[PDB]
């Protein structure tokens, strides 16, 4: 698709590039010592402020895909989310927040969604206290080695589940995949009840095989 | 009938350390850190604060490391937290250690100086992030199931001895029917078997990784109870 622009450079960035390899993403940052990093990921870098909109705009935000913020302080990168809102109001906003009690100004500020890795990470190390199971569990399914991953399907329009409901549609006795949730527009439920009924637009949230996985897309498709 | 729990040691402090202390609230919890501005955030949510190096094994000694449930170790590079880790194995080789990496190449290295668990932000952030692309289902649910307000949340129940289900393979167990629980995983030791086959079976000592409100949540620790009290 369309390009992605990540907005200033941390840790995470590196690990986002890592998994972004074969789609065309600009780095946008002041730092010239991470030039190298960012081109050895397969990156493309671009030297400038992300807090100014004149750099923004050298960075092609307005035709972006969507745009992934993540600045040393979290009044830089609120600072960063204004100046894109400026150039390109519906452009999808992804930002790291630092602190937990600035979210809501991320959100007000522009961003769409916001990732909290240390809001994450202080939960998941005090509830491994005394097993780290829920931790090796979020770990796992998000890395790409695993045999086991959390995968998005889309219900299509004409599916065979279209006005089915969970228990009915039985899903991980047919496909062998676990149905953790269901996703549309900006709402997800867990574990959704015995009587949701699946709509076309639907996003199903959930874990299996590669097997198992093609098994849930013949499952959902339209009739043939 | 409930023997106390044992306290927890925190070894420096970095931002996740707050959101671990929020969740630590009730519990006795010590934070070792050399630096007093963070003396009144310790304070405030309850834990108590211990002015000392933990690259120091007399400072670890201070902060009651000997005996502890466990020790969370979160400094400011990976290179110290190895060093924290070390004087912490010179004091208790058995004690759980559950540590922050910075960088995840220095993964291995903080499991070789004695690290249990190790957890990484930065990895864990950046996997988030690349799947947010187009919509934020995936990050949503991670956040989600970890928060406390959630009406679903993920839960570890274990397998009592004596239990119904020992013997008892997934397939027959129909735990997601019967008590309204995903199963999302069974751990028994450092391993975990995420979505366990059909034809796996329970024993005594599982731990069940699941989802579900708490009243579902109930009925899984009833179905599993001892057959004989
Ligand atoms: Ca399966
Ligand atoms: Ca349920």
């Amino acid at each position: 698709s369309r390009h992605v622009v990540i907005c200033g450079w941390s840790e995470s960035t590196l690990e986002c590039l890592r998994e972004l390899r074969g789609s065309e993403v600009f780095v946008l940052a002041e730092d010239e010592n991470v030039r190298k990093k960012v081109l050895r990921s397969g990156a493309n870098f671009v030297h400038g402020d992300p807090t100014r909109v004149s750099d923004l705009e050298k960075a092609n935000v307005r035709g972006a895909r969507a745009v992934i913020v993540n600045l040393e302080s979290d009044s830089e990168t609120i600072h960063c989310i204004l100046g894109i809102r400026k150039i390109d109001e519906s452009v999808r906003i992804i930002a790291e927040a630092e602190r937990y009690e600035n979210i809501e100004q991320l959100r007000m500020a522009g961003a769409d969604q916001v990732i909290s890795p240390f809001v994450i990470s202080g939960r998941l190390m005090s509830r491994s206290i005394d097993d780290g199971y829920e931790a090796m569990f979020v770990q796992d399914v998000l890395a790409e080695e695993s045999t086991r991953r959390m995968v998005e399907v889309p219900i299509p329009e004409g599916s065979k589940l279209e006005g089915v409901s969970v228990l009915d549609a039985d899903i991980h006795d047919v496909t062998g995949v676990i149905i953790i949730g269901v996703g549309r527009g900006d709402e997800l439920i867990i574990d959704p009840p015995r009587d949701y009924s699946f709509r076309a637009g639907d996003i199903i949230l959930g874990i299996g095989k590669p097997e198992e996985i093609e098994r849930l897309k013949n499952y959902i498709s339209a009739l043939v």
